[PDB]
């Protein structure tokens, strides 16, 4: 089976994952460029090798030499974990022909959902619920894109398979005509088609798994409305509002579509959802950020699971078992100016990482560690779980009171002002909420 | 209700207390001695307030001072934490009389679990098993004794209600004889009663709450066998081949005992385990050390539910809402010579503590903090949680390997053995396992 797994990441997801590795039993090859000697699963890890200098694209993008990594070492399979390569095909598409199982999907549904429209068309013939839109690229003539358009509802959004939003008949023409001609130069790609824009959606997922065996399971949603500039700040699980009944229709839909996209390992299916219905966005074809939450929630280990069925064994419980329990948060932790958010690398002089009952810290960094500027600027996930939302939140704020990162900046304040937050402690904000309340 | 609580007690309890009131909006008191004004839950406090020099005699003992520490800030409510004055029947009088709530039993519950011939009867009459005995203190007349003892079975001991073992008539007499004066000159008690002694035995222990609405709870034992000089190293939860049936057989006897003898608030039946039977040892009359991985199997609050007992409240759930789920082991990290057990206080120049999914850090030290000689060694508690004893035992052995405790000698390396041996990983080893292996 797996043996020996090559951890193609960095930072806390190579960390989470070599755990993982260790309570399984099996033994663990970190790469890391030169500027991660001192990570610590790097100094855990059974065997190291270094891939290449500091730049992502000379080392943690670096597909040969990652691929000569597992060589070398005869590893049998290779973990991307998030960001990086784990959702490049190509790399998929490699790490198999070159004889390693990839912790992953098949390139094939990588591919597959990697292209808005054709994710988009299998979602539909799977029967997960979809923004209204062009269903398929739109054509030139305007006559007929006006037709849709007023057929879908202003306002529009028009979307390469980046964005331009239409909020009129007077703008179609020429706003199809530029994200076409902007999207094609960019990524020798002129395909786009249009959907309607939701103004008001909240961001929820759904977490599922799919094994070789022809299982496939839904492990409740995440929350992840709360966002700066797109970016993940606070998540949480289950979802507000979001009942036991709705819950299994859009999870077992979700399932559904596994099976007949045959798709392998963790996945997220993302959904905006208004006014009480889901509209799928995109699937995120990997373990993600946020897992935690979900883990706290169904008691599931999602990165072990990963490691199960990349060995070919079944998901190791049935959807009958899992029942959401309690209340689940996730505040990442970043090495960043709370008010700028220009990153702020460099020495953490002195760490303290809060603990108790209901607390959970997933984090590489170290008293002594230097966090450098090469990467992103994520340096913890301080996780809490509680038999409700209300606890769960009120031992956040407690653990983050307790947290302290000495020598560098973070945005610890900026967590500590969402939580007191009394839109926030009554739940269900939009994605805009966060925007909006920092002016 | 409970608006101000005392917590009277120091270092990593102290800080437990202290996060359960904030999580409840429960305003804290810190008193503490000179030497722990660097204690993490004083600096986290309400208020503080220094109640003596750092001899415990002086500080943590001194009952005048702790009530006038509760008199000064208005408090309401004292926790006693476990250690110092929680099972001292006169503090906790001494608390109700000058009209405070002792987080505990009643003074008069207190006094009689603290005399072993009245426990004992006690527990008899609410049909909890104890260990076969006189039942009662020994007469002097010798030929009585030799009857009670060959009833009985050799080997018994002869205890004060300071232990003597006797496994032949031909001692008896003198045995009975020294026990009772040396224990009379000891404490001002000659009384003495003999029982079996148990050559074989685990420790189990089961944990209770009472309430002042007359429901009380068992929720499941712990088995604390791993024990050198009578002083507990890893406890775990449930107790390995302990059925389920088992567990409400006993569990229920001392729920029932509880309401017989009018118990209130958190409590643990001590039993010696042998041959598949129970038998009482002692009841302690207060939250233990151990308390976490009863948490961890079974999602209750401890400590929450003793401050919500204390404040008049119901029990938050009932006994069919209890199900044992997976298993959690506990590591009571020492700052002391893992060799020859002598403590090594000093200043800890960098922690790193351990974390991830089902790992647990119940923990007051820092980097920077300095481990006073006056106390316990105890430092920290490594708690751990997995589906099986197996992926507890294996969470817990790679969590120790990456906790760093710079400055000071620690017992992480007694951890480390205890979690490889054979026997241990089998389960079910007695209390004289560790010392037979330490040699
Ligand atoms: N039809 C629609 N209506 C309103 N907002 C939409 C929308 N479609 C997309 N959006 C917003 O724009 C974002 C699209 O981002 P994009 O596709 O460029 O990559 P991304 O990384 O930000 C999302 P992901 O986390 O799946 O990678 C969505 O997250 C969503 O918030
Ligand atoms: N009948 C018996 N047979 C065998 N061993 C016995 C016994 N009675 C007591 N012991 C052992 O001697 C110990 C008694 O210790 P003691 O009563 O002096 O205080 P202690 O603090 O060690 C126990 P506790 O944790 O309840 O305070 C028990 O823990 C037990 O291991």
């Amino acid at each position: 089976m797996l043996e020996k797994v090559v951890i193609a990441n960095r930072g806390e997801i190579a960390l989470r994952i070599l755990r993982a590795c260790k309570e399984l039993g099996i033994k663990t090859v970190a790469v890391h460029s030169t500027a991660d000697r001192d990570l610590k699963h790097v100094l855990l890890a059974d065997e190291t090798i270094c891939i290449g200098p500091a730049p992502s694209a000379k080392s943690y993008l670096n597909i040969p030499a990652i691929i000569a990594a597992a060589e070398v070492t005869g590893a049998d399979a290779i973990h991307p974990g998030y960001g990086f390569l784990s959702e490049n095909a190509d790399f998929a598409e490699q790490v198999e022909r070159s004889g390693f199982t990839f912790i992953g999907p098949t390139a094939d549904v990588i591919r597959l959902m990697g292209d808005k429209v054709s994710a988009i068309k299998a979602m539909k013939k799977a029967g997960v619920p979809c923004v209204p839109g062009s269903d398929g690229p739109v054509s030139n003539d305007i006559a007929k894109n006006k037709e849709i358009a007023k057929r879908i509802g202003y306002p529009i959004i028009i979307k390469a398979s980046g964005m331009r939003v239409v909020r009129s008949e007077d703008a179609l023409e020429e706003s199809i005509a530029m994200t076409k001609a902007e999207a094609k130069a960019a990524f020798n790609n002129d395909m786009v088609y249009m959907e309607k824009y939701l103004e008001n959606p909240r961001h929820v997922e759904i977490q599922v798994l799919a094994d070789t065996h022809g299982n496939a399971v839904y492990l409740a949603e995440r929350d992840c409305s709360m966002q700066r500039r797109h970016q993940k700040v606070v998540e949480e699980a289950p979802a507000p509002g979001i009942t036991e009944e709705v819950r299994r229709d859009i999870g077992s839909r979700c399932a559904n579509a596994c099976v007949e996209i045959g798709y392998r390992g963790a996945g997220t299916f993302e959904f905006l959802y208004e006014n009480g219905e889901f509209y799928f966005i995109e699937m995120n074809t990997r373990i993600q950020v946020e897992h935690p939450v979900t883990e706290m929630i169904t008691g599931v280990d999602l990165v072990k699971e990963q490691l199960r069925i990349a060995a070919g064994l079944p998901i190791s419980f049935k959807q009958e078992d899992i029942k959401v329990k309690g209340h689940a948060m996730e505040c990442r932790i970043n090495a960043e100016d709370p008010k700028t958010f220009l990153p702020s690398p460099g020495k953490v002089n002195h760490l303290h990482s809060p603990g108790g009952l209901g607390v959970r810290w997933d984090s590489h960094v170290y008293g002594g560690y230097t966090v450098p500027p090469h990467y992103d600027s994520m340096i913890a996930k301080l996780i809490t779980y509680g038999d409700t939302r209300e606890v769960a939140i009120r031992r956040m704020q407690n653990a983050l009171s307790e947290t302290i990162i000495d020598g560098i900046k973070t945005n610890i304040p900026l967590h500590e002002l969402i939580l007191e937050d009394e839109n926030f402690q009554k739940g269900g904000t939009n994605i805009h909420y966060l925007e909006k309340k920092l002016g």
